């Protein structure tokens, strides 16, 4: 699935993830596109605060899901 990360800024990350991947694989991967360390990383999808240990289906998110750093 395809998903994007909006950042601080508003920057659009384009990132391919698996249903299963969990939000510390995500941001391991956002880490790889901006530099920006996990520990500062906080997820948020549909007004849901993402917990690390947890996957992206455990939040319904979907192809074309939108993410934001917050
Ligand atoms: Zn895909
Ligand atoms: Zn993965």
């Amino acid at each position: 699935m395809q998903i994007f990360v909006k950042t601080l800024t508003g920057k659009t990350i384009t990132l391919e993830v698996e249903p299963s991947d969990t939000i510390e694989n995500v941001k391991a991967k956002i880490q790889d596109k901006e530099g920006i360390p996990p520990d500062q990383q906080r997820l948020i999808f549909a007004g849901k605060q993402l917990e690390d240990g947890r996957t992206l289906s455990d939040y319904n998110i979907q192809k074309e899901s939108t993410l934001h750093l917050v």
